[PDB]
């Protein structure tokens, strides 16, 4: 069953791989959350 | 002010965009994680 | 090995229940961001 | 005028608060997902 536990694996190494993009997505967010506090504020 | 509020609005959108690449790759998520469940099961 | 198996279910599930919590999370931050939109329009 | 931009101040804060709790539980997902990637290697 190494067949049973390389699909396995191959499904969880996808699912990290959109938890990475999924983090570094919100990571850009939070920075342009700030920019627009400050910008709200220069007004 | 015409430009402020276009920045400001340039900015929100921005967020909003990324809001939706974030909802699009969950989706994804939720569906593996469901083939991953049923995959678990099959053994 | 239904043990081994049961443990596999109950992190599935966790990470499942996370999913959820981020995509309903999500769906909140996606309204108000439409508000945010809404009200620097007003002005 | 004043209360124009607290009442925006108040709803990007809202955001970044949402935005921080998605990031603390993509944190917990990754550290889950990471966990069950070593039970099924040991099997």
């Amino acid at each position: 069953s190494a067949r049973d536990i390389h699909q396995l694996e191959a499904r969880i190494d996808s699912l990290a791989a959109r938890n990475s993009k999924l983090m570094e997505t919100l990571k850009e967010a939070r920075q342009q959350l700030l920019a627009l506090r400050e910008e709200v504020d220069r007004l």
